[PDB]
């Protein structure tokens, strides 16, 4: 079945988890496919066994940096001719931030996974990081179609690219897909002609709980993000989370902004719960390499605090580690994986209606909006419980106690932040 796993850092485990070895190092890979954000090439493909025939890389043009001469050994030279580049120019202001492997093994076996770091030392073990895993998937015809895999093409197609049809998609086409028959493939692309992002994502959510009745449950809505984008506006205070997705997601407002203050009456009258975790300044001193991760997390509210104080105090918005569930290991270091989940009831999360991970932040630019498509390619897995092959929840646990659905690296339960002392993390340097 699929499983999410906790990447293993060099700092936190030194002497349930994952490394890249183990995606990487299996004497049966054939053939890697590779998206990220950011490849250090030297680092990543010292994780292969010398067995492996391709590794074809997508990535924005200058985001795999080559290995120098003086870092080249023997190994490297034999790897490096097995790699095929496939490099993308995008638009201003837009990133390639999918993360994203496809792995073909010696007996026509193929399985996918969705790392929340990219391929970097330093990515991989100063923030916590998560890695979720498909079933194992076999070359074969295939039968009714999976929404995961049709998701998946229509994704691909959308970078537009004779090499990504060639090389990529055509290979996925021949997989059989039907272990991933329960779960859905949400994606973000700036390409007009496909539909993507917040858009699609709360058009498959409507679609997906259609005909269900309300109820006096409790609504409880959690986002984990290592960004927090600014307002939706200039003239106003709105938070993406706040202002729009719940909005939409709860009935609030459908497709053709509510004013604050409108928007906190809705929420209590319906209880509607919002989170958003996000480090707080005093967890990276009970991190044990400190502030070595903050830089993973930018929230950059100084030069419109007005916003910042609304979420933190009005929608009382904001979650922190539980201090007293976490590992002695990884303390209170914040994750760089993304998620989104909604529970309807200390034990809450851990049954959920749907819960989406992903590479996609808070922000305008990885979801778009009602009215402006995505900037980004993002992608993520989401699991609804409507989906499931039996009448029956999403399942839920974190890391931090160690089957389920889903496993998280937060607390379960997170905290609220106490009001009169917890800030979120945010530096203003000189530089920026």
């Amino acid at each position: 079945g699929a499983v999410f796993k906790l990447m293993k850092s060099d700092f936190y485990e030194r002497e349930d988890m994952i490394t890249l070895k183990d995606i990487f190092g299996t004497e049966t890979l054939k053939r890697s496919i590779l998206f990220s954000f950011q490849y250090e090439l030297d680092f990543l493909l010292r994780q292969f066994h010398q067995n492996v025939e391709n590794i074809t890389i997508v990535g924005q043009k200058g985001t795999i940096m080559p290995i120098e001469a003086r870092a080249m050994d023997a190994t490297l030279a034999v790897i490096l001719k097995k790699v095929k580049l496939i490099e993308i120019t995008m638009p201003p202001f837009a990133s390639h931030h999918t993360k994203l492997i496809i792995n073909f093994y010696d007996n026509g076996e193929c399985k996918i996974f969705l790392p929340s770091n990219n391929f970097t030392s330093m990515e991989t073990n100063l923030p916590q990081q998560v890695c979720w895993c498909s079933p194992l998937l076999k070359i074969g015809k295939e039968g009714l179609p999976v929404p995961f895999k049709r998701s998946l093409i229509e994704y691909l197609n959308s970078y537009h690219l004779k090499d990504i049809d060639e090389l990529i998609t055509k290979s996925v086409e021949e997989v059989n897909f039907a272990p991933l028959s329960e779960l859905e493939f949400v994606y973000s692309t700036p390409s007009k002609f496909q539909s993507s992002g917040l858009l699609s994502f709360y058009n498959k959510l409507e679609k997906l709980s259609a005909g269900t009745s309300a109820s006096d449950t409790a609504k409880h809505y959690l986002c984990q993000t290592s960004s927090i984008g600014t307002s939706l506006s200039r003239a106003r205070d709105e938070n993406l989370w706040t202002h729009l997705m719940i909005p939409l997601f709860t009935g609030i407002m459908s497709p053709p902004i509510l004013p604050t203050n409108s928007l906190i009456n809705e929420y209590s009258q319906r209880k509607i719960k919002p989170y958003i975790i996000f480090p707080t300044e005093q967890e990276f001193v009970t991190s044990p390499l400190k502030w070595s991760s903050s830089g993973w997390f930018h929230f950059q509210y100084l030069q419109k605090k007005s916003y910042y104080e609304m979420l933190r105090n009005k929608f009382k918005v904001f979650y922190k580690q539980d201090p007293a569930m976490v590992t002695r290991r990884r303390g209170t270091t914040p994750a760089n994986s993304k998620f989104y989940m909604h529970c309807a009831t200390s034990q809450v999360f851990k049954e959920l209606e749907w819960c989406l991970y992903t590479s996609a932040n808070l922000s305008q630019t990885a979801w778009g909006t009602v009215s402006r498509k995505p900037r980004n390619y993002e992608a993520g897995v989401l699991y609804h419980s409507r989906r499931l092959a039996n009448t029956r929840k999403v399942t839920c646990r974190t890391f931090t106690r160690d089957p389920t659905h889903v496993a998280v690296p937060f607390t379960l339960p997170v905290i609220p932040y106490d009001l009169a002392e917890d800030e979120c993390f945010c530096l203003a340097l000189e530089h920026h």
